[PDB]
């Protein structure tokens, strides 16, 4: 099991985390205020803990088989998500509840995007920043996690070299959060509203400074930037490594990957169906606004990002509800997405197809292939075993949220907002957490843990056969 | 393709069906009234059609491969369900709409149990009978269909001998609808309310004479009979053939089958969780009533029967919603059930299990086995390919119902009531069809067609590769 060597990397992360608490405090000094003291408390609070899991240790046992790696990523999200709830807890200045602080933290970390703190428009910019930061960080926590996770769950798609992997990611990540934040600034976003939004935009997070997210400034120019960098960020960073470990070698590098392709078909089709139905029901008086809102939504909520510019005014009930299911897809694998990713669908619809044909030609031998042949005994089994589970989780979560207190259709929209790391409600406009049954807030946090770990990795902790 | 030889069995069925229209008319002569003339019109109306598909024919081409059988059972339910809407259409005495007549017919035939005609308490007993009959018939239509359907979709669980199969079923069927109807009569049900209820009870139908179904007479004695014959009927007739092709050879014949076992565990556990939560929230003042209602519900709605004695008074929101998901199981295979049957779950949870283990011991070779080993390349693929489809259907149906007009959570409860051939609503008490958006009534009819054909057999009609 090698518990020790684990607690050591926990102290490494705890400690490695504290060093972040400064960036927001740097802001409660620079920007106005003076009330970002709860970060400097947190900085010592956690800096201290870290080197107290790591000092009574110093024991690099490397790898340590399957049963360790699982336990690690669970802790990674488990712990650093709990820590995050400290500056909220402490800084009882934009004073929040405890479950609230936890929620607004885990949701911040997991690039989910679900808020319990309202009236954030006028807050301390050290606290406003901390919220966007955790998303930008968690955002990294995923891409490097979706490269050192393939050794386990993410198959069919080390110790001193996994490092020089992420190393590369940092750049793709950094290039984007700047390439964006600048483009956002030219849009006219205050520098702070350009760097705190370009944080939660690459991370498919969903957090905003403004209370009404991208309701923001009605600028088609901003809504055009976001939608672009969502599409980009929502598309698999190992394909970016391809376009940008060389330079102008980008072209067909993308159009050649089928998941990237499939994803593009889905985005065009989804927008089509959404944009056209905005015009059938005359939801806007200017077929331009139709274009604006339709295209933004089918992209932000499709990719499990979570940004919203509409209340869904005269929008046909259909469109949100359709958009609520969209979130079950969105985000190529190895992206910042979160629904059972693009391929898992792509595959699913192929593996299902094979099944109908296997009804007419029960002789012929088909083998599900993407460019060159999946593994119809093995990876095929993994996909539509994951699906089932995904649904089993969803059903238990909704059923536990319904017991917990809150109503039927809401539990529905809540788990759907959480499990796909989406953020908003989206059903029949009932979309606001925070003042939810408190027990329910926990069910919810434990729901977005499932969505981030793609179920198994954490589902397997309950197994009997994971314990020995 | 052999179209001809098909249209011939259609005329055989149409005609073979007309001969039934007399049984209800026999009642509009015996029982009071005099207004069961629309049955005798129907009797000639259809008797005529039948021998007009079958006379310009007489061409027994036998079997005719896969692509015919599929087309047949589709027509079976498609046509005989349309005919059924005739005595309703005609008998504009308990006068009904057209989509209403079709709905109240398809739902009657498919042992679904969803009604659009209200105030049926005081109606012509020829029409009241016809409703229960269609369920009793359709009830047969399923057991003989789940024995001459294994040659196609129902695998891993002919022409002059498939006959002497059903032959046997008729008896098991007949024994039960009498064994019951008598027990119901001693309960005190009027003879007619004993034979029209013992119709829709074996057929896991759900239809009642009384408007408030088994609200009926508050007798624990009736609620005790129904629950028994539901459990019995809800359990796989080829296991009955075992206990009763010999006699006292019943004993472990059941307890040895794993699906029968699995089903029993689910019934006890479900009732436990339901019965105990009725006492935690003090929903009844006499822990006896708790026992009564809890046990009835977790059986009628679990097995996709659909009978209800409660409105769900002080019942915790949780329990109905939990019961609404229950309907996705219920009914061993080769029963009168309708959820993706007991095994499909049983298997599903096993095939899922195998998947977690395949995360820890990626070397070891597991093979999902029930008594002696399913086919981890083949039947396993079929199960959780069916599941996915089941969910795909559900989602499209709910999304089409939501477009069609009706609201979000209702569409949810409607498709869930239709696809599992359940009958009632069950969500947050909003449970009444009939006066629903009319287009939606069709989406609903075409939803319970899917539930009865277990998806594929009709899903495959849309295929490209089914057409040549
Ligand atoms: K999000
Ligand atoms: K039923």
């Amino acid at each position: 099991m090698q518990f020790r060597s684990i607690i050591r990397i926990v102290g490494l992360l705890l400690a490695l985390f504290s060093v972040t608490m400064l960036a927001p405090a740097l802001v409660a000094l620079l920007y106005r205020d003076g009330a970002g003291v709860p970060f400097v408390t947190t900085f010592f609070v956690l800096l201290f803990c870290g080197a107290m899991c790591w000092f009574p240790n110093r024991r690099h046992k490397h790898e340590l088989k399957s049963r360790d790696g699982f336990l690690i990523v669970v802790l990674f999200w488990t712990v650093l998500g709990s820590a995050g709830s400290l500056p909220f807890l402490i800084a009882d200045n934009p004073n929040i509840s405890v479950t609230d602080a936890f929620f607004e933290s885990f949701s911040a970390l997991t690039t989910t995007g679900a808020t319990v703190i309202v009236g954030l428009d006028e807050l301390p910019k050290a606290i406003l920043f901390y919220r966007q930061f955790l998303q930008w960080f968690g955002g990294m926590g995923i891409i490097v996690l979706a490269v050192a996770i393939l050794p386990v769950l993410g198959i069919g798609g080390m110790t001193p070299r996994i490092a020089e992997t992420a190393k590369a990611l940092w750049y793709i990540y950094l290039s984007l959060t700047i390439a964006c934040a600048v483009a956002f600034w030219l849009a006219g976003m205050t520098p702070f509203d350009a760097i705190s939004h370009s944080f939660s935009t690459i991370a498919i997070g969903g957090f905003s400074t403004h209370d009404a997210s991208m309701g923001y400034f009605d600028s088609y120019a901003i809504n055009l930037i976001t939608v672009v960098f969502l599409l980009i960020s929502a598309c698999n960073f190992t394909l970016h490594f391809a376009a940008f470990a060389s330079g102008g070698v980008h072209p067909k590098y993308y159009w050649k990957d089928p998941e990237f392709r499939a994803f593009i078909f889905i985005q065009v089709l989804l927008f089509l169906v959404c944009f056209l139905l905005l015009l059938k029901h005359h939801s806007y008086t200017s077929p331009y606004d139709a274009f604006d809102q339709a295209l933004f939504q089918t992209v932000s909520i499709s990719t499990t990002a979570g940004f919203t510019t509409t209340g869904f005014a005269d929008w046909p009930l259909f469109l949100p509800v359709l958009l609520l299911f969209s979130s079950f897809i969105g985000g190529c694998a190895g992206s910042t997405g979160g629904g059972m990713k693009v391929i898992r669908i792509l595959l699913l619809t192929l593996q299902g197809a094979r099944e109908l044909k296997r009804l007419v030609h029960p002789r012929a031998v088909y083998t599900i292939k993407v460019g060159g042949s999946a593994l119809p005994q093995r990876v095929v089994d993994a996909v539509w075993g994951f699906f089932s589970a995904y649904a089993l989780v969803f059903v238990v979560c909704m059923l536990g949220l319904i017991a917990t207190g809150m109503d039927e259709l809401s539990a529905f929209s809540a788990v759907a907002a959480t499990l796909n790391n989406l953020g908003p409600g989206l059903g029949e406009v009932a979309l606001h957490f925070g003042d939810v049954n408190d027990k329910a807030k926990w069910v919810l946090i434990v729901s977005m843990l499932f969505g981030r770990l793609e179920i198994f990795t954490l589902l397997i902790l309950l197994t009997p056969t994971f314990w020995r």
